[PDB]
C-alpha cells in the first residue's frame, strides 16, 4: 500500500523486568507449545504487527543484552542487508558471541563488520579457496556422492530402511576435503570421525541457543545459563586444526600474500569449512531430499528427464556447468528448498543511526544502537510476495517466476546479488547453489524415484529412505 497510508507508530512490545523476563521468555521460546515459530506468531497476533519488541535467547549470563526489535515481513526484513544502516559486528550468533577461545583466540570472519580491514582480507581469502577448487567440484562431488548412494542402496537392500543423515554427513565432509584441498579426510588421522568432532565443537559454541530436546530442568542449568568451558573441547579442536594446517597449504600461502598470518588463516579456514560449510550442508541436503521426496513421482519423472536430457545434449554425456544451466526445473527445485526452509533462520543487525523502517501497514522509528532481528522463515513466506507460501511449489521459480529470486534470502542477501568484501552475504553463495543442484542431479542420474519417512529430530529433519528405484539394472 502507499507509504503515506502507513502511519508512524510506536513499536509495540515490552522487555519487562530486566533479568527475570528474558529468562521467562527463553523458557517460552524453548519449551512453549508450538516452539519458536509460535513464540513469534503469538506476538505477531498479540500486537497485530510483523514488527515488535521482544527478548531473545540466550538471556542473562551468556548474553549481556537480550533486547531486540523483531522483523517478520518481507517489507521490513531487507534492512538487515543494508550495511550502510546496520552494523554486523559480533552478531553472527545473535545477542551473544561464543568465546574466541573456541576459535584459536581470533575473532573469525563471520563476526567481522565490513568496516574492519580483516573482513576484506579474510573474505578475499575464502574467495580464493573457492575459485581454487572450481575444477574439482563436479568430479569430486560425483565420486563422493556415488559412494554415498551405493552405501545407502546396500543398507536399504539388507535392512529395509536407510537413514540418510549420518552417512550423509560423513559424505559431506569427505567431499569438502576433496573439493577444497584435493584431500580425502578419511585417509588422515580424522578417519570417519570428522562429523562427530565438528558437532561436539559446534555444540560448545552454540549450546546457549540450541534446543537439544532435553527437559527444561536439565537443559536450562547446564546449557542455557553459562558458557561451556573452552578448555574441555581443546583436544577435539586440535585434531581438526591439525588436519587443516596440513592440507590447506595453498590457501595459507595466499593468506600471507594478503597480509594474514598462517595461524590466523588456518583458524578461519577451519571455521569456514566446519562451521559455515559443513553445518549448512548438514541441514540443507536432508531438507532438500525431504521436499523432493514429498513432492511425488510426478516431479521425480520430470526431474529425471530434464537432468538426463541436459547431460546428454549439452554436456555430451557429462555433468558440466553448461549442462546445468539448461536444467530450469532443477534450478527452481533447489531455490524453492532454500525459500521454504532457510537453513539459517536468524539474522541480526545493529542500527548505526536513527532511521525509519516500514511493515506492510505501519512506519516505525529505529534508534541508533538498537538490535534488529529477522526471522527469515516468516519473511520468505510472506503471502504478499509468494502465492501459497506454505506450499512447496517445485516450479515456482521457472520462467517469469525467476523474478521472485529477489526474495530468496537464504544467503543473507537477495539471491540475485553477489557476496563482496563490502557486504555480509554468504561468501560461498554460488558454491552452495552449485553443490545443492549437483546433489539433486546425482540423485536423478542414478534413480528414477524414491520414497522416504520422516523422524522427529532437533537439529533439522531426520530423513530415512524406504525405497530407491534404480534408473538402470
Ligand atoms: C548451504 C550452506 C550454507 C548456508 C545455508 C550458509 C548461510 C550463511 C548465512 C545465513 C550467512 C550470514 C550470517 C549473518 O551474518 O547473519 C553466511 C555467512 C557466511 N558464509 Fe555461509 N552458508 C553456507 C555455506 C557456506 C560455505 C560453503 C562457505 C564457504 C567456505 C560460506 C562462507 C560464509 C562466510 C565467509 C560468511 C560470512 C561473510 C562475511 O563476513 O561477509 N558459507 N552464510
Amino acid at each position: 500500500m502507499d507509504p503515506s497510508s502507513k502511519p508512524l507508530r510506536e513499536i509495540p512490545g515490552s522487555y519487562g523486568i530486566p533479568f527475570f523476563q528474558p529468562i521467562k521468555d527463553r523458557l517460552e521460546y524453548f519449551y512453549g507449545t508450538g516452539g519458536r515459530d509460535e513464540y513469534f506468531r503469538s506476538r505477531m497476533q498479540k500486537y497485530q504487527s510483523t514488527v515488535f519488541r521482544a527478548n531473545m535467547p540466550p538471556g542473562p549470563f551468556v548474553s549481556s543484552n537480550p533486547k531486540v526489535i523483531v522483523l517478520l515481513d518481507a517489507k521490513s526484513f531487507p534492512i538487515l542487508f543494508d550495511v550502510s544502516k546496520v552494523e554486523k559486528k559480533d552478531l553472527f550468533t545473535g545477542t551473544y558471541m561464543p568465546s574466541t577461545k573456541l576459535t584459536g583466540g581470533y575473532r573469525v570472519l563471520s563476526y567481522l563488520d565490513p568496516s574492519e580491514p580483516r573482513h576484506a582480507q579474510l573474505k578475499n581469502l575464502l574467495f580464493f579457496m573457492l575459485k581454487n577448487s572450481s575444477n574439482r567440484v563436479i568430479p569430486q562431488f560425483e565420486t563422493t556422492y556415488t559412494e554415498l548412494f551405493e552405501g545407502l542402496e546396500a543398507e536399504l537392500a539388507k535392512n529395509g530402511k536407510a537413514a540418510f543423515n549420518d552417512v550423509g554427513e560423513q559424505a559431506a565432509f569427505r567431499f569438502l576435503g576433496r573439493a577444497y584441498f584435493n584431500s580425502n579426510p578419511e585417509e588422515t588421522k580424522l578417519g570417519t570421525s570428522a562429523p562427530t568432532l565438528i558437532s561436539s565443537w559446534v555444540l560448545f559454541n552454540l549450546a546457549p541457543t540450541l534446543d537439544l530436546g532435553l527437559p527444561w530442568f536439565l537443559q536450562e542449568p547446564l546449557l542455557h545459563t553459562f558458557r561451556l568451558p573452552a578448555f574441555l573441547i581443546k583436544s577435539t579442536y586440535n585434531k581438526l586444526y591439525d588436519y587443516f594446517q596440513s592440507v590447506a597449504t595453498p590457501v595459507m600461502e595466499q593468506a600471507e600474500k594478503l597480509g594474514v598470518p598462517k595461524d590466523e588463516a588456518v583458524h578461519n579456514i577451519l571455521f569456514a569449512v566446519c562451521f559455515n560449510t559443513f553445518g549448512g550442508v548438514k541441514i540443507l541436503f536432508p531438507n532438500t531430499l525431504k521436499w523432493i521426496g514429498l513432492a511425488g513421482e510426478n516431479l521425480h519423472t520430470q526431474l529425471a528427464e530434464e537432468i538426463r536430457g541436459a547431460i546428454k545434449s549439452y554436456g555430451d554425456g557429462n555433468v558440466t556447468l553448461e549442462a546445468i544451466e539448461q536444467m530450469p526445473l532443477t534450478k527452481s527445485v533447489v531455490y524453492e528448498s532454500l525459500r521454504i526452509e532457510p537453513p539459517v533462520p536468524p539474522q541480526y543487525g545493529k542500527a548505526k543511526s536513527n532511521f525509519t523502517i516500514e511493515s506492510h501497514d505501519a512506519t516505525f522509528e529505529v534508534k541508533k544502537g538498537e538490535m534488529l532481528f529477522g526471522y527469515q522463515p516468516f519473511a520468505t513466506k510472506d503471502p504478499k510476495v509468494f502465492d501459497r507460501p506454505e506450499e512447496y511449489v517445485p516450479d515456482r521459480f521457472v520462467g517469469d517466476g525467476e523474478a521472485l529470486l529477489k526474495y530468496v534470502w537464504w544467503s543473507n542477501g537477495p539471491e540475485t546479488e553477489s557476496p563482496t568484501v563490502e557486504n555480509k552475504q554468504c561468501a560461498g553463495k554460488d558454491f552452495v547453489v552449485l553443490i545443492t543442484r549437483l546433489f539433486v542431479i546425482e540423485l536423478f542420474r542414478r534413480y528414477d524415484s524414491f520414497e522416504i519417512e520422516l523422524g522427529e529430530s532437533p537439529l533439522g529433519a531426520a530423513v530415512t529412505l524406504t525405497f530407491l528405484k534404480r534408473a538402470s539394472i
